[PDB]
């Protein structure tokens, strides 16, 4: 069948630890000799204050644990790389992986690993939105927690959990620092832009439903669409522009003519569809539905 | 926000292992001294032919390896429990927790971490249904990978792959060796029972849409319909019983409570999806989905 896949989240549980500050706690990770978490860790600062409170937290404070490895870690630099901590610590993690900070493009999946007081709890799939929120589930004590993807033996972060906003979205940084579309940690009000539907993503659930539900279902459009057609009505209804990754052509391209239904009856059936309204209808991607 | 959570994967991943016998790959589980993996490694064979096959199989031929640690195993003795061998090893899993082997029911959900050559490749997340079948994805060499659950400590297993039929549905043995449902392993064409919707697990989806999406959509039924009222109809349309387990009523009248839908609303609004869908996506879904328990979607 074809089922939303996730990455085995073993060799993030080896690296996850526990950071507290003066009665602040969230997670972090670890990697080589440096731990990563979120700077808010050391108080609830806003724009450019972060540079000088960061210079006078002193290291004995940070209060640093990874109960999977039973190891009390002991900081002794500190540094501010975006609105991440570098804790340099002593002890090298010799459960690091082979690893790399890659930043996600929207529309991409990843795994959450979501974990309290340095342990994973919950993990769970979900894709970046073009609004650049993730629609997660987090509570208190689990910023620190990392969206990440494997590519064989290599580990590839992509996500560190920051803050939550009033409609369940969430936003946080690359593991460089950086984050995610216009958003800061900070508790005020931030503009969202306007959702739209990531249409690639789309297409590969409508695809999948086909192949597993119902080769022929009632509600799919019987006339097709161009995309040329599609593309001028998806820009006032929220949609973006098809396809939105050229990558995603060849995907889409073997999932049609597995299910033998082309992409412009796909796309005429999203505008039929329209009839019937987050909405987390982009958790699919074309290469998840067709590798498998 | 209301995910499908899965467990965390990384007690088993230390304790997968790949069983190799004659030509014939898959994986296994290392608990203690003791490897856990289908009998179908040693061949095809039918009925009773088991017992006498397995008793001949020579210990030498298995070899036995767990790559995310670097040994490799030998087996001292193999017997066979249920449509399950287990292969005794000389060295004990240093990796091995506290677990314990609990049988599913049916609408109970499991994360199965689907394994090739001993090591986990995707973890996905699956409800046992009423035909005893679950609706996975699996590849050749993924008999083996084990469903699970844990709470807290404890590694609560509950499935291993075995089989995988022509509606792209699949079985397997809980870990004491015994199948769910009337399957075996065997290549030939078994009747499977009708399909049937777990209500209690379709009534939490809704629920679930009505927490996270929408409180007060377009298809949510203006009037309600008795329990009993909709069991006369799902005795007639594919949908068990309601409730399906009693326990499931604390959790699915949280669920009213916070979203001030009663559950009459909620089986109203499932008797009338069946005639008037048209394609509405409840969850994320343009199906009925088991995959929501009532407990995963109260508790989170
Ligand atoms: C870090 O682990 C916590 C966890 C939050 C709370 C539950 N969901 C989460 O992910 N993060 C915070 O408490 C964060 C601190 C900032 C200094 C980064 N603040 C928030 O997420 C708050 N949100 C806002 O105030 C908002 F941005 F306006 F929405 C709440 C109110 C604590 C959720
Ligand atoms: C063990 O690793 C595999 C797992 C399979 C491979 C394809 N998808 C899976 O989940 N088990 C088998 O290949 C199994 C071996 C028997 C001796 C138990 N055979 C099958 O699953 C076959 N199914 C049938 O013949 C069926 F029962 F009629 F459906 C196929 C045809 C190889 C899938």
């Amino acid at each position: 069948g074809i089922k939303i896949l996730l990455h085995p989240s073993g060799v993030v549980e080896r690296c996850m630890v526990s950071v507290v500050y003066n009665g602040s706690a969230l997670n972090g990770i670890w990697l080589k000799n440096v731990v990563y978490c979120p700077r808010h860790v050391i108080g609830k600062f806003r724009g450019d204050q972060w540079t000088h409170m960061v210079s006078i937290a002193d290291c004995r404070d940070f209060i640093v644990k990874c109960p999977i490895q039973g190891i009390q870690l002991n900081v002794q630099s500190v540094k501010m790389v975006g609105a991440l901590l570098q804790l340099t610590v002593h002890t090298n993690n010799t459960a690091t992986p082979d690893y790399k900070f890659e930043r996600l493009q929207p529309g991409s999946s990843m795994t959450i690993a979501c974990a309290y007081d340095g342990i994973v709890r919950h993990v769970y799939h979900v894709v970046l939105q073009l609004n650049n929120l993730i629609y997660a589930s987090f509570l208190n004590g689990a910023c620190g927690s990392v969206g990440y993807t494997l590519k064989g033996k290599t580990l590839y972060l992509h996500y560190m959990h920051h803050i939550e906003f009033n409609n369940k979205t969430h936003s946080g940084t690359d593991l460089e620092g950086n984050f995610y579309g216009p958003y800061v940690d900070e508790e005020v009000i931030q503009q969202q832009t306007a959702f739209q539907y990531y249409t690639d993503n789309v297409v590969a659930q409508l695809y999948a439903h086909l192949l597993t539900v119902d080769a022929r279902p009632k509600w799919l459009a019987q006339s097709q669409i161009s995309i040329e057609d599609f593309n001028s009505w998806a820009a006032n209804n929220s949609f973006a522009n098809f396809p939105c990754e050229q990558t995603n052509m060849s995907y889409i391209m073997g999932l049609s003519q597995t299910a033998r239904v082309p992409v412009e009856r796909i796309l005429n059936t999203i505008i039929q569809l329209t009839t019937n309204r987050y909405d987390f209808e982009c958790d699919w991607t074309p290469e998840m539905v067709y590798n498998q």
